[PDB]
Parts: C-alpha cells; sequence; structure tokens
C-alpha cells in the first residue's frame, strides 16, 4: 500500500493526540522516565471511502496491514516503543481514526541547578518522514491530548501536559521531516530532603560549633574531624543520585560551602591552640569568643547569598 | 471478525476472573509487584451456538484466531502483560469461556505513614474500550476470582483478594471504557525491623547515655558523636529501602527525633564542660542528674505521642 | 488437533522427566534459582499407530504444529519457560516421544532457620490442566530423571535431584490440574563463612575485651565503641544477603547476642570509672577482676544454648 | 533473491552514512555506550531499472523482502542492532537508496592515562561479508554522515563524527570482508570532579597538615589517621567508576601519591613523640618547623612532576 | 526436511567452526562471560545436489527454512544463543557451507585459588543429539577456528582460543550426543591490585606498627583500632568482587593473616599497658624493643610462606 493520492498538492495532515496513562520511573542520573500512553492518530484516505447506504454500515474498521498507515516514531526514545494497535475506524469520506497503546522509555535532560527545589519540562517528540510521492505533515487535536487523574511521578509533582501545535518542518537525509513536541511539566517534591539532608547536615555542622565552648584541643579535634566525617557521609549519599554536571548546582554549591566552614573551623581550632601553648591564652579566648557569633553570622549571611544566586 | 451483534441495544457484558497463581518482588522503592495469575473471560457469541444433539458434542475448542475475543488490558502494568491462551470452549448456547495465563509488572501505590507497621492494598485495574458497533461492559464471576494457597509474597502476609463487583464506566477519547477493581489486601511482616533495627537503634543511644555517668569531656565527646556515627548508618540503612514521600512516615520521624535527642546530649556534655573549667562543678553536677532521668523519660514520652499521632 | 480419544473413559497419562543440563543464579533474598534442561513428555495417541511393514519406517519424525501436544507448563516459574523443542517421535502402537530443551528463573522459598550452615529442597512443580473432552493426569518417568555431573550451583553442593512419582492432582475453576514435584536437594558451603566473617567478628569482640585490663575509660571508651561499628559493618554486610524473615535466624540470633555483650561491657566501663572517681578503685578491680572470666564463659555458654536451640 | 550482476568483474559498492540521533549511557567501567541513529544504505541493481517516462513514477518504493539488500552489521556490538527499515526508494537507472532507524549498545575501549581529563575516540565498526557470486565493498557519502544538534552525551563534550573513508578490506573465513571506522571524538567535561573530589582531598590533607603545629601526639594520631579515613572513603568513591587497567591513570598516581604523604606524616608524628618523650623536644621542633614548609613544597612539586609525566 | 541419508551406514559428519568477534563481561562472581563470535557448520546433503549448466549458477543460496539444518546447541549457555544467519551455501555435490554470527551469555567455572594472580580456561561446549533415523558426529575444521586481533576482555589477557579436536559421543536419554570443547585460555591483569589494593594495605599496616614506638596507651589504641577499621573497608571491597568459595584463596589467606596480625598488636598495647601501670616498665620495654623486629619479619615470613603454599 501507498500513501493517499492529493486532490490537489497539499500536503498530507496527520492529526496527532497523546493521552497519558503511567508516567514511572524519573531517573535523574540516566535523564530518563517510562510512559505508558495512548496514541491516536487521525487522516484521510479517499480510496478508504464509501456509501452508507449501498454499505449498510456507517463505519469500518480495518487491520493495520489492510491499508495505509503513517510510520510515526518517537525521537527521543532509547528504542522504538512497544505498540498494540487497540482500534481502526473509516468513515463514509474516508476519515481513518487509529489508536494505540503504547509504553516507551524516554530520553529528556535535566536542569539540576536548583536542585532539589527544581522545576522540569520533560519532552516527548513525534516525528513523521516525507515520502517521493507527497510531504506528510503532523498536527496536534488538542481534544485528544491529555492524562489520567491516577498519573503520579513517584517524587514529582506533574503541573501539565501540552503540545506546542506547530510542527518543526526540516530535511533530513534529502527529506522533509515535520516534528511535535508534547511537554509535560512537573516540579519536584523538595519535603523529604528538609528532615532527611537539609536538617541533618545543619544538626552535625552545630555539634561542631560547640568547639568554641571548649579549650580542650584533643576534644575540639575530635567533635569537628568526625562531624567532618558525618558530613562526607552525607555529601557522598546527596552526589549519588545527581549525574555530574558542567555547571554548580544548588546542593553543590551548599555542600562546597559546608566543606569550607569545616575547613575554617579547623583552622580557629590549630589557632587556639597554638596559643594556649605560647602561653597567650587571652589572645586565644578573645578569638574563640569572635567565633562564636562570627561562625553562625557568616554562615547565614552566605546562604542567604546562594538563595538569592540560585533563585 | 466483528464482534457479536446485540438482540436488542443492550451493551456486551465480558465475565471477568483473576486467580493468582504467584505474587512476587514487592519492590517499595519502585512501588511496583509482579504477578502471574490466570485471566478467565466469558461473553456470549449467538454466532457460534450449535444443537448438541446433531452436533453430537456438548462443547467446541477454537483457536483465538478462530473467533472475536474482547480486547481486554490492564491499566496501571508497566508493559503489556505476557499471556499464552490456556483454553478456549463454546457452549451450545454460544456461551464463550477464554481462559490465559499471563505474566506482569503492576504498578500501585503505598502508603508508607505506618512504614514498618504498614498495611496496603494493592490494586490490578482490568479495562475493556468499546467499538463502533456495541458497547463493551466488564463483570466478576466471584466463582473464577481466587489465589493459591502457596502465594507467598516475601516480608509481607496476603489478607485477601477480592474485586469489586461494579465496574467504573465513562467515556474516554469519545468512547465508553469499562474498569474493574481487583485489591489484593496485604500487611507487612514488621517482625525483623525490632531485632535488625529498633533494637540497635535503642542500644547505641543507651551507650550515649552513659556520658551522664561521666565527668571526662573528652570520653563524653567520644561516646556521643561515635555513637551518632553508628545511628547515621541505620538512617542510610533504613532510608534506602523507602522511596521520597512528601509527608512523613513513622520511621522517618522517629529519625528526626533521635536527631535532636543526639544534639541536645551534646549540649549537655558542652554545658556540663563550660561550668566544670568555670569552676562551677556543683551546678554542673545538678544538670547530670537531672539528665538521667529527664533523657530516658522525655524519650518514652515522644514516642508515646508519636505512636499516637500515627496509630 | 483434539486430544486422543479414550478407549474407556479412562485419563491419559502423560509420562515426564526433567534433566538439569545447568543450575546457576541462587538469589537467596529474591528466593529464586535459574535452570536449563531437558524436558521430555511421552504419551500414546492411537490414532498416530502405524504397520512398520506397510509404512516401511519403524520410527516417524513429526513438527509440533502436525500433532497434537499436551500443554505443560510450570507451576512457580517467574515468566513462561522459554523452550526449544529438540525431538517428537512416534512408534508403530502409536506412542508419541516429545523432547525439548528449556530454560526457566524458578521461585522456590527458603528456610533461613540454619543459616549459613542450611540446606534446602528446591521445587520445580511441572502441571497440566485436562480438558473438555479429556481428563490429563501427569506422571514420571524415573528413566528420564537426571542430572548432568558438571551441574554446579556456586556456593552449593547438589545432594540429589528426584521426583515425588504420585501428581497431586486437584480441581481449579472446575478442571482437573494434575500437578508433579521435581525435588532439589541441595546444602549450603559455609566454609567460607568460617574466615569471612565468623572469625573476624571473634577477633574484634576479643579486641573490646582488652578494656577489662585497662583503668584508662577514655581509651576503654574508644576500644568498646570503635569495635562496635566494626561489628556493625560486619551485620550489614551479613544481613543484606539475606531477605526479612518473619521468624530468628540462626546468624540473626548471634548477631543480637553480640549487641547485647557490646551494651553489657559498656555498662562495665561506665560502672568502673564511676567507682574509680567515687574514690572505690577496689570495688571497680573486683568487677573488672570478674569480667575478664565471666564475659568469655557467658559468651561460651549462650553460644553453646543458641547451637543447641538452632540445630 | 541473489546480489546484483556485475558488468565487468568490478566489486559492488556499498555507499553508507551513519546519522546520530542520540547518544547516551557512556558506561566507563563497561567501555560501551548506547546509540540510535540511521544507517543509510545505497547501491545500483540493474534488474531495478525502469524508464521514468513509460512507467509514469521517477521513484519505486519498495518492501525489504521484495528485493535484494547486503547483510551489513556492526562488528563491536553486544547484540546484534534493533532496526526499523524507514523507506527503500529506486530510481530509473536502478540506483537503490535504503534507510533505517537503529539502536545498539556498542563496545568502544577506552585510554583511562589521562582520567579526569581524558578524550576518546569512540569506534562504530560497519562491515559486510562478499558472496560467492559477487565481492561486496563499503563506501562513505559524506553528505548522509552526521549528528543532531540536540545529541547530549551526559558528562562529555562531542567534538566530531566523522567517517574513516578507505574501508579496510580483508580476507576472513575464505571470503572478503570490507570494514568501514566511524568515529565519535569526545572529551570528559572535568568541571563537577574539581568541587566534588579534588577540593575536598586537599582541604582534609590540609586538615592533616594541622598537626605540624601541634605537639599533642594524641590529637596528632587523631588527626592523621582521622583524615586518612575520609581520603579512603574519597579513593574508593574514585576507583569504584573506573574499570582495572594494566596502566597507572592520572587520578590512580595522586591517589597513590597523597598515600605516601599520609604514611610519611604519620612517621614525622611518631618521630616528634619519640624526641618528646627521650627529653629532646628542641630537635623534634626542628623537624616539625620543617615539615610545615616541605609537605606543602613537595606536595606541590610532585604535582607538577605528575601533570608533566601525563600532560 | 528429514536427514541425509547414509551411502552406508557411516554417521553423519559436521564440521564446526567458532570465530571471536568479541568477548566481553567477565564476571567474577557470577563466573559468566558474554561472547559475539561466527558459528561456522559444514555437512553432506546429497538430495541438494544440482547442475551448475541446468541451475545457470555454481553455487546455490538457501533459506534455513528451505533445506535440513543440525541442531547445534551450546551445553554452558544461561538461555539459548541469540543468532542471525549470514549465508548458507550449496555446491554442486550437496556440501552445505552454513554461517550464522550469535551472541551468548557463557557459565564457565573460575578456580580463585590464586586470585588476584590467576589464569583460567574457559569453555565453550558445542553439542549435537543424534536423530531415530542416523548418527550426527561433529568436528573441528581447525582453519575455521580463530579470534579477531581486537579482542580484549577487559581486566584479562587472552592467551589462546583451541578446540579439542576429539569429541566427547556419549548416550543421554537413549541417543547418542557428539559434544565439543573450545578453550578460551586467558590471564589476569594483576597490574592494578598492588597500588590500588596491595600497596594500601601495607601502608596502613606500618602506620598500626608506629605503635611499637609509643608508650602512650590512648594513643596506641586509637592507632591499631583505627587502621583496622581502614583495613576492614579494603578486605570488604575486595572479597566483594569475589564469589564465596568452598577453599581458600591467596587473597583471603592474605587478609585473614593480617587479622591475626592486627590482634597480636592488640595484645602486644594490652600487654605493655599493663605491665606500666603495675610499675614494670622495664619489662614492657624489652617486649615493645622485640615487637619492632618480630612483627615485620614474622609477616614477611608468613607471606614467603603463604606464596610457596599457592604457587
Ligand atoms: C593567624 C593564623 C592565620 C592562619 C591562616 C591559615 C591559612 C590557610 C590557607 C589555606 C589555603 C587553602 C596548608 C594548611 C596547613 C594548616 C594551617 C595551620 C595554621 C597554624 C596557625 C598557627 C597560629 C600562629
Ligand atoms: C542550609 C540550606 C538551606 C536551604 C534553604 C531552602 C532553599 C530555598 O529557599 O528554596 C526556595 C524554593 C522556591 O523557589 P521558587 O519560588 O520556585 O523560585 C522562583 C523564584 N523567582 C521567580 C522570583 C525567580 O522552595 C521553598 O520555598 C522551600 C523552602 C524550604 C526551606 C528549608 C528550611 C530548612
Ligand atoms: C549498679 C549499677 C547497675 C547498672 C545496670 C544498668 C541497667 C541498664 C538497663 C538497660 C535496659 C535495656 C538507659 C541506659 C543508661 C546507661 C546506664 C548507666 C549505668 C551507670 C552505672 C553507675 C554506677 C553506680
Ligand atoms: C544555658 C545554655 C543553654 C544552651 C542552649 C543552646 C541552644 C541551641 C539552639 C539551636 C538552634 C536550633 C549553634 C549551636 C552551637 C552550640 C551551642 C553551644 C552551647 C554552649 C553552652 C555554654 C554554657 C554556659
Ligand atoms: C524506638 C521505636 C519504638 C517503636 C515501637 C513500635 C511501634 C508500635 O507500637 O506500633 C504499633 C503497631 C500496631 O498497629 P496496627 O494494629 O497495625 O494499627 C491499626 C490500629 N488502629 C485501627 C486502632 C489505628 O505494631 C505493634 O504491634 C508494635 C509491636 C512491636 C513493639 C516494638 C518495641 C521495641
Ligand atoms: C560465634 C559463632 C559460632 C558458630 C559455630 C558454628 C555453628 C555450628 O556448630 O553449626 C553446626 C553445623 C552442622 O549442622 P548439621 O550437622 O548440618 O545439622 C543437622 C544435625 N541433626 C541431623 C542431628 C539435626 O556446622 C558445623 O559442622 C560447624 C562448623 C563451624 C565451626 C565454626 C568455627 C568458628
Ligand atoms: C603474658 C600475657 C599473654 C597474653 C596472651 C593472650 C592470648 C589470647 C588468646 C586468644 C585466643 C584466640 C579473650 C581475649 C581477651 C584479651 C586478652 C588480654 C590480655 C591481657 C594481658 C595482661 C598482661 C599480664
Ligand atoms: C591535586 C590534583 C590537582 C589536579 C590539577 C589538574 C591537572 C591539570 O593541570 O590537567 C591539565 C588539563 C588540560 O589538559 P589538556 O590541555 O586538555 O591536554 C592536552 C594536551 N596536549 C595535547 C598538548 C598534550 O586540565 C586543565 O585544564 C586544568 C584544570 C583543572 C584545575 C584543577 C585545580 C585544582
Ligand atoms: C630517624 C628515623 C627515620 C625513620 C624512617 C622510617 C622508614 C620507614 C620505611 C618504610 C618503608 C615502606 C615498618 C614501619 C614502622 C614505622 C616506623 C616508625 C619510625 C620510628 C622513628 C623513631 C625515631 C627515633
Ligand atoms: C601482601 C601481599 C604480597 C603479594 C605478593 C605477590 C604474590 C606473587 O609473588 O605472585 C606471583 C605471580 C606469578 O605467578 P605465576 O608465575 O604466574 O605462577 C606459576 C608458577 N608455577 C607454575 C611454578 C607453580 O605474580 C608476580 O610475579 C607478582 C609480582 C607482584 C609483587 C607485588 C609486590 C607488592
Ligand atoms: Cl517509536
Ligand atoms: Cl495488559
Ligand atoms: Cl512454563
Ligand atoms: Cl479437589
Ligand atoms: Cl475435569
Ligand atoms: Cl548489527
Ligand atoms: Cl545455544
Ligand atoms: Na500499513
Ligand atoms: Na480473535
Ligand atoms: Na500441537
Ligand atoms: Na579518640
Ligand atoms: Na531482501
Ligand atoms: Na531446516
Amino acid at each position: 500500500v501507498s500513501p493517499p493520492p492529493p486532490i490537489a498538492d497539499e500536503p498530507l495532515t496527520v492529526n496527532t493526540g497523546i493521552y497519558l496513562i503511567e508516567c514511572y520511573s524519573l531517573d535523574d542520573k540516566a535523564e530518563t522516565f517510562k510512559v505508558n500512553a495512548f496514541l491516536s492518530l487521525s487522516w484521510k484516505d479517499r480510496r478508504l471511502a464509501f456509501d452508507p447506504v449501498r454499505s449498510g454500515v456507517r463505519v469500518k474498521t480495518y487491520e493495520p496491514e489492510a491499508i495505509w498507515i503513517p510510520e510515526i516514531r518517537f525521537v527521543n526514545v532509547e528504542n522504538a516503543r512497544d505498540a498494540d494497535v487497540v482500534d481502526i475506524s473509516v468513515s463514509p469520506d474516508g476519515t481513518v481514526q487509529y489508536l494505540e497503546r503504547f509504553s516507551a522509555r524516554v530520553l529528556s535532560p535535566l536542569d539540576f541547578r536548583r536542585y532539589p527545589f527544581d522545576s522540569q519540562t520533560l519532552h516527548i517528540y513525534l516525528i513523521v518522514r516525507s515520502v517521493d510521492t507527497r510531504n506528510i505533515v503532523l498536527a496536534v487535536d488538542l481534544e485528544k491530548v491529555g492524562k489520567n487523574d491516577d498519573v503520579f511521578l513517584t517524587g514529582w509533582d506533574i503541573e501539565s501536559f501540552t503540545a506546542v501545535v506547530k510542527p518543526a518542518n526540516f530535511a533530513l537525509e534529502d527529506r522533509l521531516e515535520s516534528k511535535l513536541d508534547y511537554q509535560l511539566r512537573i516540579s519536584r517534591q523538595y519535603f523529604s530532603y528538609i528532615p532527611n539532608i537539609i536538617l541533618p547536615m545543619l544538626f552535625i555542622l552545630f555539634i561542631s560549633w560547640t568547639a568554641f565552648w571548649s579549650t580542650s584541643y584533643e576534644a575540639n579535634v575530635t567533635l569537628v574531624v568526625s562531624t567532618l566525617i558525618a558530613q562526607i557521609a552525607f555529601n557522598i549519599l546527596v552526589e549519588t543520585n545527581l549525574p555530574k554536571t558542567p555547571y554548580m548546582t544548588y546542593t553543590g554549591a551548599i555542600i562546597f560551602m559546608i566543606y569550607l566552614f569545616y575547613f575554617v573551623a579547623v583552622i580557629e581550632v590549630t589557632v587556639q591552640h597554638y596559643l594556649k601553648v605560647e602561653s597567650q591564652p587571652a589572645r586565644a579566648a578573645s578569638i574563640t569568643r569572635a567565633s562564636r557569633i562570627a561562625f553562625p553570622v557568616v554562615f547565614l549571611l552566605a546562604n542567604i547569598i546562594l538563595a538569592f544566586l540560585f533563585f
């Protein structure tokens, strides 16, 4: 079977729609997500036209192999989608209504700059290649675009699922390609990060700051170095669920800042001890008393600067 | 083959049944489980009717390709089920009895609020999309719903496998859809959590509390900070088997509370030392003696409040 | 093709045999193992009977599609087996001899009560569902049951591969189902657990007991708390390769007992220090001297009691 | 269908092209990457030639089964590629234009000598085996070689995708083989390694160096040994994402050098203490004062030597 | 299609050959490897004889389904190989030349006794089962056995790929089976183990030995116990990439020996302290001075004995 012939020289319009049934496995490190959806396609094939009077039927059902069907592919998929044809219906005028249910692993890049208080626009790119006989063009049937209310993406809030109605028309391997952009806007559920990562990091940092109320170097060394090891465990835990980015992320900047604060607290502990041994405890006492205010104040200010730069 | 024609304008009833053979791989983090079951379907096709006296046969066996079979799908599956047709039997009145054995990975959300003392209702949603010729509606044959006695879901107790007999009939993309809810009620075997997680956390907490019977700051710092590191290892171990939730879980609340208790014990250890250095051991002794009772009492009370709020 | 018709009303006997070629991937946590084997089936089909004089052949080879073959499935499999028909042969009396080679992931529950000194009976359940026309029942051809000498299951000793000759016949959805139990008896190679887990745990426990020959609280705290952290690493390492059981395992009981011993050694270290500070070293010396004998003696006795209860 | 017959004894030229749509999952440890691309093939089949005026059509479309197609394979793939034929077009002279879209996991070795400041040349080898009737030879159509602007390989910069135009024609099992080398030049985005690995390693090293301003052996031991444990954590974290190489890598050399520096700092700490105990603090003070300059200077010089040897 | 009939009563010889294209993923823990190779088969089928004058061609090409092909399987594979037929060429006498390219995961046991300085002989077992009509026997065509020069197995050196030319013809389930052994001799690239595992273990052991130059029990306890924890991390790292063996491995023996050395160093540290407290520093000094020589000497001797016993 060849494509439908044109009445004049107009392109063949394939109306499309994606109805999301499931959205799962958003892998941040892999920058992929899995989707289970309906793909609806509609186009006119005059060769399939019939008179409902002489036929006795108002609609005709067909098998995919019996008629011409446009080769629609997804651009940003790992492997070709797994699809199952649900229905193919032809109306008297020859308007074909195709419906399939598919599952696919989608490759969509993520911006981790504001992580874990980030939002993303996931893309699903639909494409059709033109044939020598005629130019095939994609369109969006907005009445056939949507998502199930039960669609839950673990650790994310689904804001909207819309399509950019105008296709991207360009040449690829000496043939025209029509590309539609389906956009799934999501925002991260940051809740869990506060009691599980943010607050534990602060607690161990505040424990390291008790060294500013102690003159015992041996105890101070234990306090700062042991809390540093606990911080390193949290840093490793955090960075393992993120890919390596060529830019600084919000969490990355915080982690880096905390390393500086631990390093400076070691300098203070070292300086205070050196002075006490040099029989200068009065000078050490002045530094330690200043540190009690300076460290929390500089920590709060540095965080305000960071939050400002990132948000 | 087209669907059976109606005698009057009634919808076509497809009687369904699921008999669980196996239940395995309940992934908490992924909120998925694997199922191996029988799917039984039954409907009337008058075109397949015969005389049992003339035909000499009481039943006729058919191949799937030879007759019309409703397209039944699962809503909450990763990929389409892997099915093998076991039998297709037609009775003289034309009643078709279809049986297949399938395996599928089911997506079902879990409520971790009461974890690890939680119970879940896992769902298996059966669906049929109506055709242009006629409306297809689902029903439950309770005599064909059940589970194998040997069905074991590692770390869970299987309470019941029932079906909500009334289908959810709704319009989806200008066609009727008939959905059935099969519910598998399970409860977590919390046993192991007590000797492996709960009791070890308490032991290391009680070890940190020996600092209330010591005046040695250096030893106290070692006790509280080393036990905190051991607690962090347990917290990481626990939270790795749970997904990130937009709500507080029972275990999460306990873990958070323990962080506060460790932080307050550091404050006590710090305060006691500051007083001893300031030549005020009498005041420190009063605080340390109070801490010996206050810490276990406040720990027990806070746990009673938490258990009350969650259960 | 329909099943062979009965001479009288007798059920159709399908003789079976499983010859193990490979046994691999015994996953304890998943309670699954992978098998690669031959499945032999044999039954009489009188419609296939012939005269070897007239036909000039003593055996007839057939393609699966050409003749009736019983639908044999495995009960306890993740997904349906991956099978390849090797041969189908018919003798003059109509005795069919079928042979296939298959691979399958088998779900078989394990008893971890005596771990790592445990033995298991892995099961492979063959099943057949009776048809409308006649009742099918399974049997064991013992001459066709066996295993290759090279069959190695990493970390296990293979004791025997036998079949329970009488099937477990029963009704499932108003049809006879004939079930055969193939049992693979295995025992764990416990060797490695001794130098890798058992002896390291004892060494670090004995190191913690050197605190009974020291009066230095700061050193004692370091000894007991550092060895506890090392023990926690071994406990995590051990429990990660085991599933969560609703019963106590031998290793679990040992791990729990060691936690008590560490907790009691902290109590001793704390008590000894409190007395020395209270200017009572004579009383502390009596306790520490008693501990030197009491701890190893109670440890040995508690282990004898545990080994007795579990073995 | 047999291959096209030669006009004279010339080999059959199959013009090739690869257009990269997606590049993902560059696994360093596995030395593999996943590719989703277009494979274009073009060759002359005179049997397929036609008159454009007589046939009325300027281009004829064919199904793969209808015509002869060369068996093209990839040399360095895990499994055979997953391909979907997009188009097959024949021009009047019999020039066939084939296009498929494929996905494949490519095995390509990596040079980790300069890691994480390394660049790689990933290879995709195209191969054809000659037939008994005629010799098949490969060629590159440069107009059909390229990549999508959006092609992003996480943690890498894509420099170029070119093909070595001269094929490697060699005998293999008494038949000609024609191999083409497609080269994807990439360079690692080293950014993240600086704040996440390099700077943390330096901070903990500088903390260990505060022992050169302390006379307290107990504190010094804690400083050097605790920071060594933190370094071991980073070394394990680093080496887990790299395969075991039969050569030294840049990161490996740095890690080894840091071990020496920690070992030498322990020697210093030990020597200083031995002298103080031997009532020689003047000699110890000379060594510790020298160490304050010697350690950072030798560290900087050793790093300059290493960077010179590796770059 | 049935097998070729014999001219006399001779068995049918199937000449074989394996040409390795790729060797990857040698999993030590799983005792598997992945292979991508050519499988060449050759046998005579007189029924396929043709006159090249009448057929117009000197060599016939066939589709697998069109002619009789021996059922060749691999014994030691996880699942049946993934194969793609490259060519089937029949010459006028009826000599068939079959070629396929396959990928398979091979199960081959490994001897870890000399790990990481071990060598292995990986096996690929080819098998054919005889039919009812005639006995099938395998042979090796040495001109069709080999490997690609580029064949790289990460972390291994490939020594040779040869075949044991004499098949193992044996009875299995009342039929002849003909088995060929293809042996891939490999040796481990031990390089990386020296700077990454061996030397770090020695450095931390030497750090623990600085306790023999210290009289400070609290510092000594910190030194020996902290380095023991670092050693435990290396032991876990090492043992995780090895399966549980029912024998002692070279690395296992070293790891066990190091535990003894750490345990004995704790005994020394404990004894030395007990004597100093008992006002006997002269006796302690004699033990500590002896330990400075005894520990490195006994360590070197024990390693010579171990290397001798294993190599
Ligand atoms: Cl697709
Ligand atoms: Cl489904
Ligand atoms: Cl099966
Ligand atoms: Cl029954
Ligand atoms: Cl029955
Ligand atoms: Cl390929
Ligand atoms: Cl195979
Ligand atoms: Na079509
Ligand atoms: Na059908
Ligand atoms: Na059949
Ligand atoms: Na310490
Ligand atoms: Na073809
Ligand atoms: Na064949």
